[PDB]
RNA sequence: ACCUGGUUGAUCCUGCCAGUAGCAUAUGCUUGUCUCAAAGAUUAAGCCAUGCAUGUCUAAGUACGCACGGCCGGUACAGUG
């Protein structure tokens, strides 16, 4: 009758693309699953994982 | 005549005795000050309570534990862990 949510989204870029059916022209950074987090006595915040296997200028320079 | 003394009618042979200094094992009485070193052994390589004796991170493999935290709408990832 009830439901238990899945708690973690994908982290590798290709797995994000597979989950959200993205193309090559789509920006992976736009579709990162952000997690809201709010403890009593602390201001609300939102955290996202670090994308892995993401092409950046540093990799191209290497 | 290869130490000093003993075992004979004389000369000898063979068995012997006592004194003299150390090593090892065990054990006594005494022990004010100071420096250095040692520590096994029942043919038992026999039996063991308890604790300890081996762990490790740099700018540089992997952090979405608010576990703690600055800046924010630019918001993939500040940083510590
Ligand atoms: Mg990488
Ligand atoms: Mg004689
Ligand atoms: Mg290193």
């Amino acid at each position: 009758d009830t439901t238990v949510p899945r708690r973690l989204g994908p982290k590798r870029a290709s797995r994000i693309r597979k989950l959200f059916n993205l193309s090559k022209e789509d920006d992976v950074r736009q579709y990162v699953v952000r997690k809201p987090l709010n403890k009593e006595g602390k201001k609300p915040r939102t955290k996202a994982p670090k994308i892995q296997r993401l092409v950046t200028p540093r990799v191209l320079q290497h």
